[PDB]
């Protein structure tokens, strides 16, 4: 592969295709490569390639090496990253520091006003598409995969999608918006109420909706989007800072096509980490294992 | 599956194995770094992964040395938590189609030979000298070789007095068989020496693609050890380099010349290769087979 790439084991799926290890072997660089099926009928990698491209330089964006075919497969060779928040999650006993949890929330907020300056909503933000970075940004927080992404505003006149509805659910559900549940076309506001989603999550180890009996797939997206809308935000956020239901309400509130007060987001868990008197320092839970 | 060892180390994929144990890539989940973990089952009341990493750090900050993160025990298991380096020399070899350049492996032998004088200096011989055991750094690293695996070093004189141990006989055939001294498949003691020699077999294999001693298979390891002895003792050095500079014959011979405790003049034997390196008009810049890779 590619003058240079052993393809490895499979670690795990991604919006369209498997992720493997793989390796370059004259460098000794372990990388992560995502494979499509080069004669699938939606052949989507190279254009996730290219919004990847679009991206490159941004804080927290994935760089790739090489983008191709090989044998029977679309191939894309991106650099290789550390535990996903959800891996990180489970080694921090499920249970994350209010500190952690602001101190990713900052990051978090500022990755998806990145991808929107570049025209992009990416439409699937959850633990798992989170990862942190290795080496000297080992406390810098990656999002990754852009596989589900879609351009929300034309480059040149930045003039936003139409107002859409009765779309079926593209992503999968527990984060999901509940516009998005009730079938509306995603905008920017709808990543930034998932990740009020993650946010919460993180807080409780679970959110209410998980764990709903249905009888097929079509009735548990339903009965999700029945739990959330039934659910008042201060219920969800009861015994936690304000700032979580504040931060949601926000989003909940947005128009389909409002630019979102990003700082406004960050100011509310920033106003609560000083009133919490934690240090300055960026340590994250895990930053404090030892042997 | 994400497991997790010495609290703060994810443990990933086998990438191969080394003396008493196997190697796993993983993360240092608390400083976010890519690391090499050694794991050994412990079978008796006497491993060896705790002896193996105490001189690790004795060798310390030498260049191309590395850097031991934990040692520690977990289950039956003794784990050993290491910087992670890059491709080995077999690794790299297998990437070029069994055939390196002239220029590559003189740039290779310049820094082996000072690598093994380092590991000397430090009072201690390596004894399984080859390929696998030599790993390119990473990244701005990338030009430099490291030695790896002293599982099986022993120390061979004191550091104060640099008395050498004695001579002995009868001993075990530890290593590998295609590398080993002829001293070695004798059951001497090894010295200094051994190393070497060892080295230029190396450089042989690298000119040649293989050993003539290689490809015999026997019942036993004592017979394909022998088998291997055999031809080795009756294969001259002026035929095994047959067609390669002249180098690689003196520096053979010069290994094999060596008394129990002579101390080697590893100058003259990188003298010896930088010489011919400068008659063939190479340049010194690092520029390894390897390195010449196009997109
Ligand atoms: C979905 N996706 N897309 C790209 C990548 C992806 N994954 C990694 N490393 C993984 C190692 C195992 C950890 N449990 C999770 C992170 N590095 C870079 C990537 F782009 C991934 C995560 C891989 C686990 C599938
Ligand atoms: C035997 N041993 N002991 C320590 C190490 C060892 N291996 C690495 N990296 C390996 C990455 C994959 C490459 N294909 C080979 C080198 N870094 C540091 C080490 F100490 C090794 C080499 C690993 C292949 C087993």
């Amino acid at each position: 592969v590619g003058n240079r790439y052993r393809l490895g084991n499979k670690i795990g799926s991604g919006s369209f295709g498997d992720i493997y290890l793989g390796t370059d072997i004259a460098a000794g660089e372990e990388v992560a490569i995502k494979l499509e099926c080069v004669k699938t009928k939606h052949p989507q990698l190279h254009i996730e390639s290219k919004i990847y491209k679009m991206m490159q330089g941004g804080v927290g964006i994935p760089t790739i090496r090489w983008c191709g075919a090989e044998g029977d497969y679309n191939v894309m060779v991106m650099e290789l990253l550390g535990p996903s928040l959800e891996d990180l999650f489970n080694f921090c006993s499920r249970k994350f520091s209010l500190k952690t949890v602001l101190l990713l929330a900052d990051q978090m907020i500022s990755r998806i006003e990145y991808i929107h300056s570049k025209n992009f909503i990416h439409r699937d933000v959850k633990p798992d598409n989170f990862l942190m970075g290795l080496g000297k940004k080992g406390n810098l927080v990656y999002i990754i995969d852009f596989g589900l992404a879609k351009k929300y505003r034309d480059a040149r006149t930045h003039q936003h999608i139409p107002y859409r509805e009765n779309k079926n659910l593209t992503g999968t559900a527990r984060y999901a918006s509940i516009n998005t549940h009730l079938g509306i076309e995603q905008s920017r506001r709808d990543d930034l109420e998932s990740l009020g989603y993650v946010l919460m999550y993180f807080n409780l180890g679970s959110l209410p909706w998980q764990g709903l009996k249905a009888a097929t797939k079509r009735q548990k997206y339903e009965r999700i989007s029945e739990k959330k809308m039934s659910t008042p935000i201060e219920v969800l956020c009861k015994g936690y800072p304000s700032e979580f239901a504040t931060y949601l309400n926000f989003c909940r509130s947005l128009r389909f096509d409002d630019k979102p007060d990003y700082s406004y987001l960050r100011q509310l868990f920033r106003n609560l980490f000083h009133r919490q008197g934690f240090s300055y320092d960026y340590v994250f839970d895990w930053n404090m294992l030892k042997f």
